[PDB]
DNA sequence: CGTCCAGTCTAC
DNA sequence: TAGACCTGGACGG
């Protein structure tokens, strides 16, 4: 998942808990490496905001709730296959890899971190990565800036489609957004990134950076609709205009990730 | 059955 | 920079 996954991630926290209790811990899979959450409350609420690609909960107890506690934040990253579901309590996914229980009145449900391949994350503080730049979504103008201040870091020597999964600069921006981006625009992902950044300093490579992610956000979806799966993932194939369709190039970066194009691969190609 | 394919994080 | 971390689905024999 990308910015927008994060995005809806955090929406569905938002509007699925809206009416929800939650007490008791937080409780974590055996297997999962990931710190134990240390939380216990008789009676809190969830809530969630988005920031680039990741996510924060924060777990406010109700006035009155006991043991006394005040409000826990922690901080996700999805990697490659994070998600969260809401499921009946006895219902859990296969790798449900942290839990929140809703207490009593009412159908007992887990809202879950559901996490196949564990290359996702999550940290006690309730802070962002340090040195991840501002979010791409929800955070535009500071976005902008910090590229345009920072041109002459090492970062912008690589080419564009390297430099776009740099998160110090395009937090949200992940392999899928920077093929769609770069197809808009027709430019070269093996163009030099300083060289197609100076030049701006008919929208632009900055403006699609947000523009084109918060299409996908708009679009809803991503496991977070109430859609069924095969209609969100149509959906988004249908949506898609570069990424993974025939018709389209593909090479290799530095980094062994792979980037769709059509046309001129650029100068700094493999 | 097998190979291959889909975001960080860290040891060299 | 390679390799490491993981699981599962698609496809080949």
């Amino acid at each position: 998942p990308e910015g927008p996954e994060l995005h809806l991630a955090s929406q569905f926290v938002n509007e699925a808990c809206r009416a929800l209790v939650f007490g008791g811990c937080v409780e974590k899979s055996s297997v999962s490496r990931n710190p134990e959450v240390p939380f216990e409350s008789s009676a809190y609420r969830i809530s969630a905001s988005a920031r680039g690609k990741e996510l924060r909960l924060i777990l406010s107890p109700l006035p009155g709730a006991q043991p006394q506690q005040e409000p826990l934040a922690l901080v996700f990253r999805f990697g490659m296959s994070g998600s969260f579901q809401l499921v009946p309590r006895e219902e859990l996914p296969r790798h449900a890899h942290l839990r929140f229980y809703t207490a009593p009145p009412g159908p007992r449900l887990a809202l879950c971190f559901v996490d196949i391949r564990r290359f996702g994350r999550w940290d006690l503080g309730g802070k962002w990565q340090p040195g991840r730049g501002p979010c791409v979504l929800q955070e535009y103008q500071q976005f902008r800036e910090n590229v345009l201040r920072n041109l002459a870091d090492k970062a912008f020597d690589r080419p564009i489609c390297e430099a776009l999964l740099d998160q110090r600069f395009f937090n949200g921006i992940g392999n899928y957004l920077r093929a769609e981006i770069l197809y808009r625009l027709k430019i070269p992902p093996f163009e030099k990134a300083r060289s197609v950044l100076e030049a701006l300093q008919n929208p632009d490579l900055l403006e699609l950076c947000h523009s084109v992610p918060k299409e996908v956000v708009q679009l809803g979806g991503r496991g977070y609709g109430s859609e069924s799966p095969e209609e969100d993932f149509a959906a988004f194939r249908a949506w898609l205009r570069c990424y993974g369709m025939p018709g389209m190039s593909s090479l290799q970066d530095r980094h062994g990730r792979t980037i769709w194009f059509q046309g001129d691969p650029g100068p700094l190609a493999p």
